[PDB]
DNA sequence: GTCGG
DNA sequence: GCTGATGCGCC
DNA sequence: CCGACGGCGCATCAGC
């Protein structure tokens, strides 16, 4: 029991269909907006007429918060749930590698389950085989003790390769989140920097030591500064197996640390909405840079930045510790 | 779907 | 190959 | 067919 539970669950589940079914990716933020600002109010929503005064609630949100707040249940949800291929298109972008668009598809062809996907996976391609290959799997939380003996095995072993890395654990475990969805490893090294690409294969080398240790165990895609695959925990004998696990790794210039580490401990939300309080501030913020907005539409050179509270500074937030950055 | 130019 | 658009994904 | 909305890495396709 969360205090708005009812309606946040209604306005999530109404994102996903937008996002996933209806490819109308502006009702998805519309819809998560709604839902992260009443998720962060204090009392509990009487009306839809109360709800109506959070920014990002209007008119359509508020009608739907009626209805559920008179009845329990929501009529549109009702009918998509009731829907054999929404729920089929739906599930399928579940699996990673297959978005909306490869869903629809995908459906329109009558590959619809999971048995499906598997009786054709000649029609997949690598990313999305190993997607379902570990489907299951990638369903499942990693519990916060799992994620620090990850932990110790990635800068462990980074350590050995060059004790001039740094890697830092980001995402939900940066925000002390008791369990994550997977494992967001942060890195920099010195030879690379927003001036110079000093030394090649900087990610790359990590990477092969990961692997060569059986760590990582599948690669989804690759490149000079991200990372996206699989990973997996030791197991002891007659003890079953870990489940495998999705691991990122981002290389980020070490002299653009904060704005890196910022973007890479979120939450997502959080994010977007740091970012859009930014826009209305003159500002834009990537996880390079944050730089003023001119007028022509160019933004200007980066400010100098020694923290992650000097971006929320020049915006005029206050501070918010990684933990108070979740849902 | 909402908000604001 | 390029530029630009799309589809996958990340926080 | 008021348009903006947060921003970008990697992989692949279109029209050169
Ligand atoms: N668990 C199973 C069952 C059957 N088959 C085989 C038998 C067929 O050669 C082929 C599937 O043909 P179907 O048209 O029976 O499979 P569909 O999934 O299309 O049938 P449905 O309409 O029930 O979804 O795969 C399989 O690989 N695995
Ligand atoms: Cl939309
Ligand atoms: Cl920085
Ligand atoms: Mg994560
Ligand atoms: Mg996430
Ligand atoms: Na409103
Ligand atoms: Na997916
Ligand atoms: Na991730």
């Amino acid at each position: 029991e969360t205090l708005n539970g009812g309606i946040t669950d209604m306005l999530t589940e109404l994102a996903n269909f937008e996002k996933n079914v209806s490819q109308a990716i502006h009702k998805y933020n519309a819809y998560r907006k709604a839902a992260s600002v009443i998720a962060k109010y204090p009392h509990k929503i009487k009306s839809g007429a109360e709800a109506k005064k959070l920014p990002g609630v209007g008119t359509k949100i508020a009608e739907k918060i009626d209805e559920f707040l008179a009845t329990g249940k929501l009529r549109k949800l009702e009918k998509i749930r009731q829907d054999d291929t929404s729920s089929s298109i739906n599930f399928l972008t579940r699996v990673s590698g297959i978005g909306p668009s490869a869903a629809r598809k995908f459906v329109d062809e009558g590959i619809k389950t999971l048995e499906d996907l598997r009786k054709n996976e000649d029609k997949l391609n690598h990313h999305q085989r190993i997607g379902l290959k570990y489907f299951g799997d990638f369903e499942k939380r990693i519990p916060r003790e799992e994620m620090l003996q990850m932990q110790d095995i990635v800068l462990n072993e980074v350590k050995k390769v060059d004790s001039e890395y740094i890697a830092t654990v980001c995402g939900s475990f940066r925000r002390g989140a008791e369990s994550s969805g997977d494992m967001d490893v942060l890195l920099t090294h010195p030879s690379f920097t927003s001036e110079s690409t000093k030394q090649p294969k900087l990610l790359h080398q990590v990477v092969e030591q990961l692997q060569k240790v059986h760590f990582i165990t599948d690669t989804l895609s690759k490149g000079e500064t991200k990372f996206m695959g699989v990973c997996q925990l030791p197991s002891k004998n007659d003890e079953k197996e870990y489940p495998h696990r999705r691991i990122d790794i981002r290389l980020i210039p070490k002299d653009q640390y904060y704005c890196g580490v910022l973007y890479f401990t979120g939450s997502d939300i959080f994010n977007k909405n740091m970012r859009a309080h930014a826009l209305e501030k003159g500002f834009t913020i990537n996880e390079y840079t944050i730089r003023p907005l001119g007028v022509t539409g160019v933004a200007g050179e980066p400010l100098p930045v020694d923290s992650e509270k000097d971006i929320f500074d020049y915006i005029q937030w206050k501070y918010r510790e990684p933990k108070d950055r979740s849902e």
